[PDB]
């Protein structure tokens, strides 16, 4: 029963660590938003700055691309929220 | 007490299926480090030429070792993941 | 005996997979510093260019976060590795 004890402890902390690990997906995910964010603002000024001096700087598939990657892992984060209480039900 | 094998495969199962996520995770983010990386050369570009230079070049340079570094990370854990999935009795 | 074998397989590889998950982790915490850096340049920059306004200052502050955040996470998830690591039999 060495095995079942050391089994029970792995299990637990492979879950505590898979928490963390969804965490750290989700801070990513967020600082991504913000990275998105960030493109958009700076698109604004420096074409309004463009139309000032009157090159065109044009980030909208960048800005897409991230809010897109942002929200996959979000998906990644619940999925692995429903693998992490699988994990836990063992 | 055969249950005990029951749950170590189903967990390996989950484990495999979660590390799996894991890796679509660090994916996502390598190419989004690229697509960052494009984004503030585009920048950079186009605020020197309305003009300080903006010199993004090793924030640039840096971003696309992070995303190469990501990339190996990918793989070596695959390998792993699989290791994993092969020791369900 | 056969099990035992096999949970000890798992849980080398596991360890090794949530180590490479925090290098992963790890490089992304650094591109996250490099991106806030970059967006400083840029603000500085394109402001300086605005006197002869982009307000990048909170996104900046939160990358660093988040980028700090990502520290304490692997620091953590290192713990935690070491705990799966004791249950080898």
């Amino acid at each position: 029963k060495i095995l079942a004890a050391s089994f029970n402890k792995a299990m637990t902390n492979i879950v505590d660590a898979f928490t963390g690990v969804n965490d750290a997906i989700t801070q990513t995910s967020q600082a991504l938003q913000t990275v998105a964010t960030a493109l958009n603002k700076i698109q604004d000024v420096v074409n309004q700055q463009g139309n000032s001096l009157n090159t065109i700087l044009n980030l909208t598939s960048e800005i897409s691309t991230l809010e897109n990657k942002s929200a996959e892992l979000n998906y990644t984060v619940q999925k692995l929220q429903t693998l992490i209480d699988n994990i836990n039900s063992t």
